C-alpha cells in the first residue's frame, strides 16, 4: 500500500505464505479449522524470524574473521517493547507480510496486537538501551547488550476505583519465539564465602555457586544486513544445590530468584541484597563472556583496543572491581597495568543528579555478599584518595567529599565516585545535564580529571518512532525528500523548504488527524470511553514523579474547568487532556497523583455544562506499545519538570519527531530542542535553573502564591474541601500538605507562566494553518535527536571506532 | 543394515537429510563449524518429529469424528525413558535417519545417548502407564495419558564412598523437543475455601486458584499412523496472585511447587500436603477436560458410554468425589443417577499389598485443603456402609472394617476404599496377587461386590523392550518367522520349532555375547570398570526394597566368595554379578543395603586369589535407558521377592523376552512364568505364598536358621566383625539386627534353597547348548507378557471397547 513499507514482489508473498502454512502445520501443530489467533500470531512470527537466521549467522562470523573492537554495552534494563513490526522494517518485508497475511484472511495488525512487549525496563533509561542497540547496528558496530532476562517485566497497572493496581507480568508465558537459547555458555557466578591470603595472592573460597544461562535475542540494523546479539543472563541452581530432599529441590527457587523480577523503581534507589545480587550476576556473566570471546582472538594490554565497557549508569558499576579481580587474582598481573586497563576499558553515563536514585551501598551488604570485591574498592578509594592529596594538598574536606567511602550511621560506597574513578569517560545525557554534573555534584571530580567529562545528548530510533509508529508520516516526508532521511535523519532539513508548500500542509495536517481518528476509535474498543478527535490532543506520558510535575498539569486542567464553569458559554479551545504512566509501587506521593487525575476526570467528564469542551483521561498500562499509538496521535506535548531535574527525556523527542508541538520548560534536552527548532517555534515558560538556584538562596515559600493568585487559592480551597471526593472530603490532604508546606519541585512557582502559555497553546491551535507550519517547523529541526547521532558521538569520542552505513552481503 | 529397522529409501534419505540441515541452520541457528554434538541431537530430534505432526492431527481428527469410547488413564507417573528411538521405531524410520546421518558424519547412537530420560516416575507403576500408552496407540483406542509435568523427575543417583548420593533431575534445562504447550486448553483448580449451603445446593467459595497448563506429547502407535495423545498439566500462579510487590512476585513460586518435583517413594505412603495437592491438580484439571471434550460431542447419562477412566492405584482416587462434586453441585443432577454415572465410569487397578503403600489421608488435611470433598466421602461412605447393613446384618465389625473412615488416634480415609466403592471393576495386576486380593485385604468387598473383582496380568510393549533394545534378537527372531510377531507377540511361539535347530541356537547364543561384549565396554568407557565378558551375567536391577531381598542376593555373593577362599583351586563357573536401583532418599535400611553391596564388592573386587572368577558390581543411576542397555546383555535375571510381596513385577517379563534365565520365587508374574515356559525351564526356589503363612502363624525364628546353617553363621559373623568394613567395625550393624531380630521378608528362610539353586544355574552354564535351549524355551513362550494381550483384556473385560489392528491412511 505505501512506499516506505517496502516491496511486495510474486516471489516473496509466495514464500511468505508457504512458510506460513508449514509454521502452523509443523510448529505449531494446528490446521485453520482449530487456529487460534495467537497459533497465527506465532506463525507469522516464526515465518520472519527465519528471515533473520543467516544475516545472524554471517554477522557473527564476520566479526570473528575481522576482529574489530567489539562494544559491551551493560544494562539491567532493556525495554525492547515488541519485535515483530520492528524486525519486518528493518528486513524491509512489511509490505510483503501484509500481502501474505491478507491473501490467507488474515489481518497483520490484529495479529501485531497479540504479542507481549518485552518489557524489561522501567521508562526512559531502559528506552535508551533499546534505541541504542538498533542504531548500533544500523551503523555496523560490533557491538553486545547484555542484561538479565527477567521472568518478570514492569507490571502491568490496571485502575480499580481511580487506585494502580499492580499484576505480575508474565511476559514469557505462552513462550518467546524472539530468543535462542545459548546452554553451551553457562557460566558460574559465585556470592558470599570469604577471602584467603596466601603466599601468591588473594583467593576468594567457599562461595554459593550460581549459574548464569544465555539467551540470545538479534538486533537487526536497518536494511544493512546487520544483525548483532542482545544476550540476557537467566539464574539456574546448580544440580547438587542443597544436595530433606523434597525441600532441597523446592529451595533451587532461592538461588533462580535473581532473575525473577525487574526492580519497578524509576530514579529511586532500594538498597535491597536481591538488587545487589542482580547487579553482581549480570556483571560476573558479561566479564567471563567478554573475556572469553578477548582469549578466542594472554596480553592484556591490548585488552582496551578490543574491549569496550559502557555502563547504563552505576547499575554494572561492580564491573570496575569485577574486572580488577579476574586481571590481579586470576590473571596474575600487577594492580597498576590492571588498573590502567580497567580505566581504558570502562566508560559511565549518567543519567540523574536526583540525590535518593544515587546508589549508595551499605558496605556490611558488600562485607557480606562480595568481601573479595570490598577489599578491592577499599584499595582503590586508598589510592585515588592519594591522587588527590598531591594534587590538592591540605585541602581535608575534598577527600572527605570525593571518597568511595561515605561515613555516618552506616557506612557506605557511593557507586558513581566509583563509577568516575574508574572509567576514562564520564558523560552526561544533555548538555544542560552534563554541564550541571561540572558545576555540582561531580564538580570535585572534573576539577581533578576534567579530560573524563563529556556530554552525549540523548536520542530516539527513527525506525520504531518514526516509520513503525506513524507510516502515514514516513510516507509523505519520503514523497518529497526520498527515503534516506530514515537512517540520516538531518536530511529533514529539507522540509524547511516545505513550509509554505500548501499541499505538505494539507498532508501533514491530514496525517495527524488520522492519526487521531485512529487513536480514538483505540480507546472506545478496548477501553469504552469517548473522546471529541477534533478536539486538541493534550499529552503527558511519562512515569509518574514528583519531579516530572504531572502535578502543575492538574493545576491547569482544573483552572480550565473553573474557568469554563465560570462563564459557560464563553467559547474555549476543546482539549483532551490525556495523563498517563505507572508509580512504583511503593511511591505513595506518586499513587495520589494518579488518584487525583483520576477524580478530576470523574467531575470534569460527568458535568453537563462542559459537554465535549474538556475530556480528562489517565491512560492506563503506558508502556512502549502504547506510546507507539499515542504519540502519532498527540497535539501536545507536555514536558514540564523543574528546571535542573530531568537530565534529557526522550519521550519530549519522540513526540517532535511525530507533529506535536512542545510545551515545556528549560530543562534537559527540551533546551537543545527549542535551540534547533527556534524558540518562536517552542512554547517555553517557566524558572530556568539560574531562577531555581536564585530561589532556593531566599527559601521558597509556597504561601505567597497561594496569597497572590485567586485562581490557585480557589483550586488548592477544592482539593482541601473535598470537592473532588465528596464522600472522602480529606482524601487529598497529603498531597494539599506537600505543595503548601515541602514541595521539592516550586509547583506553584511556575503555575502563572504555564497558565499563560497554556492560554498562547489554545491562540495557536484556533489558526491549523500557522499551527501546521510551526508543526512542520519542528519535524525539519528534529534530525540532531537521532539516536544514530548520537550513537556515532559515543563510537568516535568514547569508544574509539568508526561508524559505518555500507551493507554486508546477503 | 538389519532388516527389522525399516527401508533406507533414495528419496526418504535425501529429504531427512535437507530437513536436518534446515532444522540446525533455522532451528538452532548453527552451521556446520560451531554445532555442538546436542546441536546435532536437537537437529535430528525435530526432523523426526515432523514426521509426527500430519498423523497426529488426523488421528486427533479422527476421533472427533467418529465419537468413539475415550479412554482416560490416570496416574502420578509416566516412566518414558527417551523419545527419539522410540518415535523412529514406530514411524519405521531407524535405518533411514542412521544412513542419512551416517551420510552427514555423524553417529546416530551417539546422538541418541545426549537425549535425557523422562524420568516422571518411580519403577515399576511409572513404566507401566508408559507400556500401556504405547500398546493403546498400537491398537487403535481413542486413549489420552493424563499426569503431571514435573520438573525435576526421579533424582540422579550418584555413589560417592559407596553411598547413594541424590541430586536433581533437571529434564527440561535444555528444552524438551516432544511436547507442545497448550496455553489455550489453561484450567482453574481450586483449594481450600469453604463450603456454603444454600437453598439450591452446597458451594464452594473463597478458595485458592493454582492455574493447571497443559503439554500435550506425541504417542506413535507401531507403523498403524495412530498418534495417541498424553497430556501432562504445569501448575501456574494467576497474575493477581498475592497481589511488598517483589515478594508477591517471588510468592508465585508457592503455587507452582505443586507440579515441582516427583515424589521419590516406590511403594510406599507419606502423608504430606503437597503430594495431596499434587493428587488432586492432576485430577481436577483433567475431569475438566473430559467433560469438556464430552459436551463438545446436557444428557449425563450417555457419560459412562463415551467416557471410562482407569485409576493407576489410589494417586488419582478422588476423582470419584470430585466427578460426584462436578455432577451434583455444578451440574445439579441428583446423588443416586450422579453416583451411577461415576460407578459405571471408574476402574480401579491395585499395584501392592504391603500395608506401608496404602493411601491414608488424615481427615484434617482433607478439611483444610479440600472441605466440599471431605463431605461428598462422608455421603458415600454412610451410603456404603447401609449397603454392607442390609446386606450383613448384625455384623458390626465387618461394617468397621469396611468403612472408607478409619478411627484411631487420627482419623484417616482409606483411599483403596474409596476407590472399590466407586469404581464398577477392580483389578489386580497378575493372577495370584488378584486372588490373594480377594482372599485377604479385600476380602470383605469381594464377598458384597464379587463381579467387581477381576485380574488382568502385568505386561511389557515388545517395541522398546525387544525391538528397541535389542534389535539383533529382533533381527535373528524376524529371519525365521517374520515381522508379524512386533505387534502380535503370541506368534513368538513358533520358535519351538527351532529348538533343536543348530544354526538358530548358534544366532541366538551369537546375540548374547555380542549384547554383553557392548556391555562390557559401555562399563569401561562410562565408568572404568573391567569386567570378563565370558562370564554369567548375574543381575538384579529393581528399586531397592527389603521386600526384593537385594540382601538374599548379597548372601549368595558372600557364600561364593567364601567357598572360593576356603578351595582357591577348585574350578567355579566365572560371574559377574550386577546390582542396580535407587533408594527412596528417605529410606534408612535401603541406603544401608546399597552401601553393602559396595563394601561388598570392594572385598570381593580386589582379591588377588579370585581373579576375574567373581566380580561385584554396583550398577549406578538405574533408569529406563540404562534398562534398555543391561537387559539384553543378561544371563540370569534375578525376581527373588518374599512370596506374595510383588504384586507382578515388570522387570522379569523384560528378561524373558531378551533371552536370560530366571532364578525366582514362585511371586507375582513369575507364576504365570513359569507357568507359560513350563517349570523345568525357570529355576523355581522358595517358599510359597502358603509355606510364608505356615511360618507367620508358628512365629519366624531366623535363629533357628542362623543355628542350623554354619555356611549362613560365618557371613553373619564376618558382617558384625567389619570383615567388610575394616575402619568402621559396627557399620552393618543395623542390617545384623534386622536380619536376626525383625526381618518381615524372611531372607534366612529361603537361604538354602536358594543358593542350591544358583548351583544348578552354574551346572547349566557350563552346558552352552542346553542353556541356549532353555533360553529359546523361554523366548518362545514370553508372549503372553506383551501389554498388547494386557490392553485388549481391559479394553474388552473393563472400557468395553474392541482394540483394532488396523491402519489409518497416511
Ligand atoms: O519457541 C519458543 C522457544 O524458542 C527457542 N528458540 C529456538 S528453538 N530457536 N530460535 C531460533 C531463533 C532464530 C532467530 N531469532 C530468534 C530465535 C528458545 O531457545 C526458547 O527459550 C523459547 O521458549
Ligand atoms: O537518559 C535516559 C533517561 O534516563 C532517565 N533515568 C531513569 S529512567 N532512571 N534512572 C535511574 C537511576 C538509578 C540510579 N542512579 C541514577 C539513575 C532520566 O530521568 C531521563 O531524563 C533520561 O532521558
Ligand atoms: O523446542 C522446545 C519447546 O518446544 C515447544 N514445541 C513447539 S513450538 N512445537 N512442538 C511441536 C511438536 C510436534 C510434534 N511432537 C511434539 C511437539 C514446546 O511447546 C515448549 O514447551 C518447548 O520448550
Ligand atoms: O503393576 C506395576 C508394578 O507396580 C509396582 N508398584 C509400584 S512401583 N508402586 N506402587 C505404589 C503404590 C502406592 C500407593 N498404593 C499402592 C501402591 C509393584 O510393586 C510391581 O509388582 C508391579 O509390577
Amino acid at each position: 500500500q505505501i512506499s516506505v513499507r517496502g516491496l511486495a514482489g510474486v516471489e516473496n508473498v509466495t514464500e511468505l505464505k508457504k512458510n506460513f502454512n508449514r509454521h502452523l502445520h509443523f510448529t505449531l501443530v494446528k490446521d485453520r479449522n482449530v487456529a487460534t489467533p495467537r497459533d497465527y500470531y506465532f506463525a507469522l512470527a516464526h515465518t520472519v524470524r527465519d528471515h533473520l537466521v543467516g544475516r545472524w549467522i554471517r554477522t557473527q562470523q564476520h566479526y570473528y574473521e575481522k576482529d574489530p573492537k567489539r562494544i559491551y554495552y551493560l544494562s539491567l534494563e532493556f525495554y525492547m517493547g515488541r519485535t515483530l513490526q520492528n524486525t519486518m522494517v528493518n528486513l524491509a518485508l512489511e509490505n510483503a507480510c501484509d500481502e501474505a497475511t491478507y491473501q490467507l484472511g488474515l489481518d497483520m495488525e490484529e495479529l501485531e496486537e497479540i504479542e507481549e512487549d518485552a518489557g524489561l525496563g522501567n521508562g526512559g533509561l531502559g528506552r535508551l538501551a533499546a534505541c541504542f542497540l538498533d542504531s548500533m547496528a544500523t551503523l555496523g558496530l560490533a557491538a553486545y547488550g547484555y542484561g538479565i532476562r527477567y521472568e518478570f517485566g514492569i507490571f502491568n497497572q490496571k485502575i480499580c476505583g481511580g487506585w494502580q493496581m499492580e499484576e505480575a507480568d508474565d511476559w514469557l508465558r505462552y513462550g518467546n519465539p524472539w530468543e535462542k537459547a545459548r546452554p553451551e555458555f553457562t557460566l558460574p557466578v559465585h556470592f558470599y564465602g570469604r577471602v584467603e591470603h596466601t603466599s601468591q595472592g588473594a583467593k576468594w573460597v567457599d562461595t554459593q555457586v550460581v549459574l548464569a544461562m544465555p539467551y540470545d535475542t538479534p538486533v537487526p540494523g536497518y536494511r544493512n544486513n546487520v544483525v548483532n546479539t542482545m544476550r540476557l543472563w537467566s539464574a539456574k541452581a546448580p544440580n547438587d544445590f542443597n544436595l530433606g530432599y523434597i525441600q532441597a529441590v523446592l529451595d533451587r527457587n532461592l538461588a533462580e530468584n535473581i532473575s525473577r523480577v525487574l526492580y519497578p523503581n524509576d530514579n529511586f534507589f532500594e538498597g535491597k541484597e536481591l538488587r545487589l545480587k542482580q547487579e553482581y550476576f549480570v556483571v560476573a556473566a558479561t566479564l567471563q563472556d567478554i573475556i572469553r570471546r578477548f582469549k578466542s582472538s594472554t596480553n592484556f594490554d591490548a585488552f582496551p583496543d578490543k574491549v569496550a565497557i559502557q555502563l547504563n549508569d552505576t547499575h554494572p558499576s561492580l564491573a570496575i572491581p569485577e574486572l580488577m579481580r579476574v586481571l590481579v587474582d586470576l590473571e596474575r598481573l600487577d594492580w597498576d597495568k590492571a588498573w590502567e586497563v580497567t580505566v581504558k576499558t570502562c566508560a559511565y553515563t549518567n543519567h540523574t543528579v536526583l540525590p535518593e536514585a544515587l546508589e549508595r551501598w551499605p558496605v556490611h551488604l558488600l562485607e557480606t555478599l562480595l568481601p573479595r570485591h570490598l577489599q578491592i574498592i577499599y584499595e582503590i578509594n586508598q589510592r585515588f584518595l592519594n591522587r588527590v592529596a598531591a594534587a590538592f594538598p591540605g585541602d581535608v574536606d575534598r577527600l572527605r567529599r570525593m571518597s568511595l567511602v561515605e561515613e555516618g550511621a552506616v557506612k557506605r560506597i557511593n557507586m558513581a565516585h566509583l563509577c568516575i574513578a574508574g572509567s576514562h569517560a564520564v558523560n552526561g545525557v544533555a548538555r544542560i545535564h552534563s554541564e550541571i554534573l561540572k558545576k555540582t555534584i561531580f564538580k570535585d571530580f572534573y576539577e581533578l580529571e576534567p579530560h573524563k567529562f563529556q556530554n552525549k545528548t540523548n536520542g530516539i530510533t527513527p525506525r520504531r518512532w518514526l516509520v513503525l509508529c506513524n507510516p502515514g508520516l514516513a510516507e509523505i516526508i519520503a514523497e518529497r525528500i526520498g527515503e534516506e532521511y530514515i537512517s540520516d535523519l538531518d536530511q529533514l532539513r529539507k522540509l524547511l523548504s516545505y513550509v509554505d508548500d500548501e499541499a505538505f500542509i494539507r498532508d501533514v495536517a491530514k496525517v495527524k488527524q488520522e492519526n487521531k481518528l485512529k487513536f480514538a476509535a483505540y480507546l472506545e474498543r478496548e477501553y469504552k470511553v469517548h473522546i471529541n478527535p477534533n478536539s486538541l490532543f493534550d499529552v503527558q506520558v511519562k512515569r509518574i514523579h514528583e519531579y516530572k510535575r504531572q502535578l502543575l498539569n492538574c493545576l491547569h486542567v482544573i483552572t480550565l474547568y473553573n474557568r469554563i464553569k465560570k462563564e459557560p458559554n464563553k467559547f474555549v479551545v476543546p482539549r483532551t487532556v490525556m495523563i498517563g504512566g505507572k508509580a512504583a509501587p511503593g511511591y505513595h506521593m506518586a499513587k495520589m497523583i494518579i488518584k487525583l487525575i483520576t477524580a478530576i476526570g470523574d467531575v470534569v467528564n460527568h458535568d453537563p455544562v462542559v459537554g465535549d469542551r474538556l475530556r480528562v483521561i489517565f491512560l492506563e498500562n503506558y508502556r512502549v506499545s502504547l506510546a507507539e499509538k499515542v504519540i502519532p496521535a498527540a497535539d501536545l506535548s507536555e514536558q514540564i519538570s523543574t528546571a535542573g531535574t530531568e537530565a534529557s527525556g526522550t519521550g519530549n523527542m519522540k513526540f517532535m519527531l511525530n507533529g506535536a508541538l512542545t510545551i515545556g520548560t528549560m530543562d534537559g534536552a527540551n533546551v537543545e530542542m527549542a535551540e534547533e527548532a527556534g524558540e518562536e517555534n517552542f512554547f517555553i515558560f517557566g524558572m530556568r535553573v539560574e531562577d531555581v538556584d536564585r530561589l532556593d538562596q531566599r527559601g521558597y515559600n509556597a504561601q505567597e502564591y497561594y496569597d497572590r493568585i485567586p485562581e490557585l487559592r480557589q483550586i488548592i480551597e477544592q482539593l482541601s474541601s473535598g470537592f473532588f471526593s465528596p464522600k472522602q472530603p480529606d482524601l487529598f490532604k497529603d498531597i494539599v500538605n506537600m505543595l503548601m508546606h515541602h514541595d521539592r519541585f516550586k509547583v506553584f512557582a511556575d503555575y502563572e507562566e504555564y497558565v499563560k502559555c497554556q492560554e498562547r497553546v489554545s491562540a495557536l491551535y484556533k489558526n491549523p494553518r500557522e499551527w501546521t507550519r510551526m508543526v512542520i517547523r519542528n519535524i525539519a529541526t528534529s534530525g540532531k535527536f537521532s539516536s544514530d547521532r548520537t550513537i556515532a558521538q559515543y563510537a568516535r569520542e568514547i569508544w574509539g571506532v568508526e561508524p559505518s552505513r555500507q551493507r554486508l552481503p546477503a
